[PDB]
C-alpha cells in the first residue's frame, strides 16, 4: 500500500511537510502545496475520511516516537472535528486500569493504546466496556481488538541477515517495558535468523522505565567490556546513547560497532553519525487508527481490523 | 530557592534520577537512592505536598521540552493521587477555546496551561469558570492567573553579555509560535544589552508550527548569506538545526559561529557539539504548577501566586 513517506521520497519533502498539506496548513508554501497534492493524486495517497471526544494511552510521553504518534492521532482527531486526551501510564498494570476507568467516566467515545501491555484484567474492562478500542505495538492479552503496526519480526530478519552479509557474528539486543511487542517480536526474528546461521545472541538488555539516551549509556556500560560486533535498539534515543558512549570510549561506528533501531524518530538525522533505522510510516499509523475507531464508532462493521502497515529499512551511517 | 538541578548536581546524578527517587520509582538503585535521598534532606528539598482530574494544554505534545514538563506534571499528579490528561493546541486560538471547554464539560477540577498564548476572549472563560487555572510559559491577557517561569529577560542579559566578552557584535534569535512568551521575554533582555553597546541586531525569525530541527535548517539557510557572531534559539531543537546546517556548510562552531538555547531538553548531551543552553528546573515548574493548583482545588489562598524560579547557565561547546 501507498504511505506517507511514498508520497514524500517523491516529492522530495519530509514526511511531515506532507501531513502539513494534508491537514490544511496554510503556513505550508504554495509550490510546495503544488508539488505534494500532485504526488498524492497521482498515487492517490487517502489517509482521512455528536461531540467526540477519542481517549489516547501512552506509556511515555516524553518518549519522542510516542509523543509523535500521539500529535499526529491529535492533527488527525481535528480533521474529524474530535475533542482527544492523553495520558501517560508508565505500563503500570494499575495506572493502566485507572486510567481506562478515568476515560470511561469522562464518556470517551473510542480509545486507542499506543505501547504498553494489555493485560487479562485489563482485556476485562474492554471486553465489558461498549467503547470501542483500537491497540498499536501493545502485547499480552490484546487478541480480538483492532489493531495496526508494522511488521517488526520481518523487519527484524532483513535487517539481521545484512549485518552478517556485513561479516557480524555477535549480536545484542537492547529495549524496555514501553515498547513489548517490538522488543519480543524482534527478538523473535533476530534469533530466528541467527538460530539459521550459527551465530552468538548475547545479553538481552530490558530496561525499567523511559527508553531514553541514559538507558543507551548504561547499556553500553554493561557490554564495554565484551562488545557484540552489532546491536539491535529498539528506542532511537537508546540507540544514540550507545552510539555516543561507543565512540566516546575511542569505539569506531560503524567500522567496529554497527547500531540499528526499529522506532524512528526525528532524532535520526539530528545525530552524526546518522543512524541507521527503520521507517515506520508515523502518520498513518495513526490514520489508519483513527479510520479503524470511527467505523467502531460509527457502529459500522470492519472487513480487515487488524492492519500491517508496509515498513522501510533506511541504512545511513550506523551501519557499514 | 533549592531546586531539583542543586540535588542533582551535588548528588552527581541526573535531574531525571533524583525524580524518580522522589516519586518513589522501585527500580532506583539502592545506594543512588540513599546518595540522593541525603543531600534531599541536607538541603530539604520539598517539590511536594474526591476523585480529581487535572487538565493540562499544551502547544505541541511533540515539542520535547514541553513532552518533558507534561510527563512530570503526571509523574506529580499521581504522587497527588490525581488523573491527568492533556490536549495539544497548536497555539490555535479556536483549538485552545476548543479544548478549554471539552475539558470544562468532561469536569476537570482544574487546569494547567503550558505555553501558548491566553487571548482576551480566552481570559473571559477563565474568568467565568470556577474551574482553576494556572499557567506557565504563557504570554497574551494572562495577567492574575497564578503562574511559575524563570526569568528569561535575565537569562537572556545574562547570556547576552557574556557574547560580548567573547567578541561577537552581531545577534540574531530565532523562536516560534508555541512558545511566545520565552521568545519577547528573550528579546526585552537581549535588545535591552545590544542597545546599550550599541550593537547590532538582525533579522528576528519566528516560524508557525513546531519549532523543530527543520526549521532551524531553513533558519539557516535564511541566513547563510549574511550570518550573525552569535545566534540564540529558544527550541533546543531549533539550535541543534542551525549547528548542523552550519557545520556542514563548513562553518566552524564555536569559532566561527555561537548558538545559544534557553527551552532545556535532553537533546543538549545527546549531540556533539553539545549545546550551550539555560538549565530550567523542569520538575520544580511542574511541582510549584501542581502545588499552586492544589491549594487552589482545596479553596485555600495563595502567598504568592506568581512564582519565579531559578535559572542555571551552562555554557558547553556551543559557545567558545
Amino acid at each position: 500500500t501507498v504511505t506517507i513517506y511514498d508520497v514524500a521520497r517523491e516529492a522530495r519533502v519530509s514526511m511531515a511537510t506532507v501531513s502539513r498539506v494534508v491537514n490544511g496548513n496554510q503556513n505550508v508554501k504554495a509550490e510546495t502545496k503544488n508539488k505534494v497534492n500532485e504526488v498524492i493524486k497521482r498515487l492517490n495517497y487517502r489517509p482521512n475520511a455528536k461531540t467526540t471526544t477519542v481517549g489516547v494511552i501512552i506509556p511515555d510521553i516524553s518518549n519522542i516516537y510516542y509523543s509523535q504518534l500521539a500529535r499526529g492521532l491529535e492533527d488527525i482527531a481535528t480533521m474529524y472535528k474530535y475533542h482527544s486526551i492523553i495520558s501517560n501510564s508508565d505500563n503500570d498494570p494499575e495506572k493502566e486500569k485507572e486510567i481506562f476507568n478515568n476515560l470511561l467516566s469522562k464518556q470517551v467515545d473510542g480509545i486507542i493504546f499506543l505501547g504498553g501491555t494489555i493485560t487479562e484484567e485489563m482485556k476485562e474492562l474492554i471486553n465489558q466496556s461498549s467503547v470501542p478500542v483500537v491497540v498499536s505495538g501493545t502485547n499480552g492479552k490484546d487478541a480480538h481488538i483492532a489493531s495496526v503496526n508494522i511488521d517488526f519480526t520481518e523487519a527484524a530478519k532483513e535487517i539481521t541477515g545484512e549485518l552478517i552479509e556485513k561479516g557480524a557474528k555477535s549480536f545484542a539486543l537492547v529495549g524496555g517495558e514501553h515498547s513489548k511487542k517490538a522488543q519480543e517480536d524482534v527478538l523473535e526474528g533476530l534469533t530466528e535468523v541467527l538460530n539459521k546461521n550459527g551465530l552468538q545472541l548475547g545479553d538481552t538488555l530490558n530496561c525499567s522505565g523511559a527508553e531514553s539516551y541514559k538507558e543507551g549509556v548504561k547499556a553500553f556500560a554493561k557490554m564495554k567490556g565484551n562488545l557484540p560486533d552489532a546491536i539491535l535498539c529498539i528506542s532511537d534515543e537508546e540507540a544514540i546513547g550507545i552510539m555516543h558512549s561507543a565512540m566516546d570510549a575511542g569505539i569506531k561506528v560503524p567500522e567496529e560497532l554497527q547500531i540499528i533501531s526499529f522506532n524512528n524518530t526525528r532524532l535520526v538525522e539530528m545525530v552524526r553519525p546518522q543512524l541507521s533505522s527503520v521507517i515506520q510510516p508515523l502518520y498513518d499509523i495513526g490514520a489508519v487508527g483513527m479510520r479503524l475507531l470511527t467505523k467502531y464508532m460509527n457502529d459500522e462493521k470492519i472487513e480487515e481490523p487488524n492492519v500491517v502497515l508496509p515498513h522501510r529499512i533506511e541504512y545511513r551511517g550506523t551501519t557499514k
